[PDB]
DNA sequence: GAATGTAACCATCGTTGGTCGGCAGCAG
DNA sequence: CCTGCTGCCGACCAACGATGGTTACATTCC
DNA sequence: GAATGTAACCATCGT
DNA sequence: CGATGGTTACATTCC
């Protein structure tokens, strides 16, 4: 495990040096382009549909089109007007009840280990906030891009870990327009006792190790087939 | 909207014939690239390392590369003799307390909107979901690739709506092996009771229209200008 | 065969889209009446005694009789006032045990074929009723008039249908009084054994093909031939 | 109780004396059609579409229609040909396992008491059909149709009383041409366990006191109230 | 301009990254010792003057003799015991009144420099450390001794840095035991109102451009003939 | 309690004599290294190892390599150019406020005693400089060295004893100006109220008899403990 | 809109590179 | 009854090298 | 195009 | 000798 960003939580007169990692990793197997004869390797070569030649790198400009605005082609230099900020801070803003962020705006998840050999107020923020059972929200900009995201204190065992949960903007969100739901439908209430037992005989408790993703393991097992093959 | 699946909760008996619609969106500006000189549309030709050849895609094939074990070419023919996965039905597994799973797992999010002619089925599988507190473990396949993912019901202002987490799968989520939490740190209660006052201070309400992607918003005033002028 | 009713099983959670299919149809001939001296067909003109002239369906009233009484006068409007529902839903109310209702209760047939994408929901659901080896009570709607029926589910070789079966209603069966059976006759076992063996002289199987309408077929090629000449 | 069909049971040397009975009669409220204006009582009026003029009931014969078969006249002679169907006794047949006729195959009910002072041969039939259980198929005319019936004993109480079941022939019954049913689904033995409670939970035993026919006792109250109402 | 020690300053949940400096750099010329012939430098040898065994580093233990115990030998294994004091985090103890600690403590000073521009936290320490006018005692650890500091904040121009003074233990300062002072003296009244005219007369503010050092300036006068 | 310095203070019309004593003095256990079997003396060695020349005492020249390794002999024409500086008296040069003077220059710290019986002389020093709440600023001149100094006045408990303190030379402080400090950051009111909140609950007093060496004390005891054992 | 690649650049750990230290000799 | 002055030697900061990992983005499939 | 209603007749059990 | 319920066959708002 390698971190990917070393900062530290600042709000006032706190700082709280961390080093962040990310904490869920796509098990999914992932293959790469060949040609199908002689199985060399793929590469993309760019090529100007005005003119038919290759460019290179140096010779892009973002552009952006709207509808019939096209071409709008933005340059560098008006990104350089936008004042970027590649901070190193988490910037915390607020501190609400974990109960008020619902699970649809929670985006990726990263662990955040005490950086430094002073790990006091780490542990002073972790243990604050699973007491009063809080969460914070803040501003994490892990490589070029700020997003909002949350703080919050889990147990992993016997250790207190903080996390960051990156969280999507409130615009973000969609509401349902469904007017099927609008009108009302009569249920009996023999229906809803009837509604009971179904969920009950199925009922159970999370059990992690019982769901395996089965396409990837025989996909595994059958590119070993072939390795050995 | 624009429905990206057409499908069913079926678990036995029961069979809801639902409508999948994306809820959450993307409002970053996406730009494409273009020529500097000419203001032209830039494509991507694949070009064969072996020999140069410019590769169409249906001369085309996976490889997978790991350590030992070079040139390890995987075959359409063999993705056929996988079982395939087309199903158009949410199989429900079972179902477990909301407070079981934890927010770390949930990684995107999608609407459900009843598609028979009488929605009593979803409606009264809400009621229960709710009144019962529970989630649903479910197998969702939204394109040939079957996601773990749950099934819960969110109150909209006066609608009651069903919704689907995918979540990812329990061996995904890594441990965080970090020694230096196994180590204790002596503390007193002075600065324990201190750090409240901190956090206390800041303390408020999760209120939603108070925080704004400042950059888009900039980002997207400039563009305005720009097109306005030419 | 022609779909008659196109709608589905709903008792809760559960809905599965049927078709409801006329399992019996009468094998009668159905005459028309002609004029004697024109061979022509004869249409009913209704005349009202009161007025003696032909009076449209526009201008038509339901009355009622009842001893003293004897024009209740019903419009259509007190009809609306009566609750009266066309659902499309095949309403299940218990699963009683198939033995539990006796044959002078079955009125109608009917069939039922899956309408759905997937038949799994129907093809369970009579798999269950087949192994507990119950019977589904219903409230079932064709054009109007909600009739009790009983679902059931029947082998026709290879393949499992259901079936629903309208039933008369509990209060709709006369009591046998009879006060000849209520006294009791003296009989002794000699003689009963006699009648055992005479009745188990004529047993037989079910044989479907044995008995056949005799009269209707003399009538069905009576009529042939006089149409070939 | 009125008597319908007065006569016997046919056995060769054996007869039973017997009335008829209807076991069932509809209770739905049976209306007769009056005036919108003058409430009176219609009676059809019997107009041919080819002289438009009244015709007595001597004046029409039945007629057969059949695609192009039109205008075929049956005369006195012709269904005079075919035997007399008029017959005071219940010709039986066979004698059949009551579990081998199906439910499907019932039409009507009747009930049969004995017709004369001594019914020392109605209840040795009924003593013989209740032990050895079977069902005797019987040919059954009512006016002037022949119907198959079958012939069987139940018990209210402490009466034993033999009921005649109209039954169809077995040619009017239809065959089930659903090709969706031929073909088999995978299914899983936790699908199977689940029907188990559903069913169960709704499992219940057949009490005839709790349904009623909620739109005619709605229906009844109507009339009586207009009735009362003036 | 090169940072001695590199740390936080942690009094609980509040922790700001910052490095040090040396404040004060002695400007007196400093010299080593070099051969008038042979031009090379001189190169010690651990040598016993006891037997004449050479002795080498890496080999030889402390060792602690005075009045009655002689020879009191302290190895590697005895210091292992001891708790390592290495600790990476300046700790605050309390805020005294910036004005009650004697200047007697006070032996050398640093600078804090802020960390990278994650800076909120030195500031407002600075602020508040100003505004109410304390400094705080603190545990400050360089290499591998503990000794007792000051943290105080002063105005440099516009730019406001935050000190790390650094004290004497209050063991370390002697008791003055003067019998001279015992016996009370009378100071005539009069005496007092001569030294009142006396004191303004040299009264003269703290130039610190009025006066240089002589011995500095005059040995490098030296040197550029040579040079 | 020896002194180290004996003189007189050169004002002029006044003249007090004065012996000098150390006010602090470093309790850091000092260790010296001896064999581990034959617990000897190590005595440096001064041989050149670049010719072999067994340099003495008085054979030692001190050079500086300064720009380019110019390493310059000085021989004792160079000490009679530079003023004899034998003097065993200090000299006033100004009266400084106290409040003026700060710390950062404080090095060491002397005691001063009356060497005459007429000790009013030294009180009377003592009474005004109190009064004035002034520093005097002298020329300390130690053993084969001149520092700059500035006297002051402590009562310690019921008695009045004049103090000398050394201060470093004033070209000799840094100048720390950095951009960062330089460059200012917005700061909003909320938290000021929140850092004076914490930096008053840790507010205390200077009780010097709080803090101990606990490492050095505690040594000491591992000592007593070796040297007993 | 969804998965599925490629191709930029950025970032954390690595490890060779000079100071400024804290610990000891000598001056009648 | 002390104190100035240096190498036996030692922990402290920058400049490129490898390796993940993020971000952006076209290309297929509706 | 069946299912649903309703009137028409004659057969028929009850005196 | 008078009434009731059985087959007739007809016009409807239909998946």
């Amino acid at each position: 495990m390698r971190a990917i960003w070393t900062g530290s939580i600042a709000f006032g007169l706190v700082n709280v040096p961390v080093k962040v990692y990310s904490a869920t990793a796509d098990h999914d197997i992932r293959f790469h382009q060949v040609h199908a004869k002689d199985n060399g390797r793929i590469r993309y070569k760019r090529v100007c549909e005005a003119c038919g030649e290759v460019v290179d790198y140096r010779d892009l400009a973002r552009a952006y089109e709207s509808g019939d605005g096209q071409m709008v082609a933005i340059t560098d230099d008006d990104i350089a007007s936008l004042p970027e900020e590649r901070s190193r801070e988490i910037e915390v803003l607020e501190f609400v009840p974990a109960a008020d962020v619902d699970p649809m705006m929670f985006d990726r998840s990263y662990f955040l280990e005490p950086d430094s050999k002073s790990s006091k107020s780490y542990v002073l923020l972790a243990k604050t906030l699973a007491e009063t059972d809080r969460m914070a929200i803040v501003h994490f900009t892990l490589r070029n891009k700020t997003r909002l995201a949350a703080l919050r204190v889990k147990d992993f065992g016997k250790r207190e870990v903080m996390m960051v949960h990156t969280l999507l903007w409130p615009d973000e969100i969609r509401d349902p327009d469904f007017p099927v739901l609008d009108q009302k439908v009569e249920i009996k209430p023999a229906e809803l006792k009837m509604a009971g037992q179904v969920v009950d005989s199925m009922a159970d408790d999370f059990n992690p190790d019982r769901y395996h993703d089965t396409y990837q393991e025989q996909l595994q097992e059958l590119i070993d087939t072939k390795l050995e093959g």
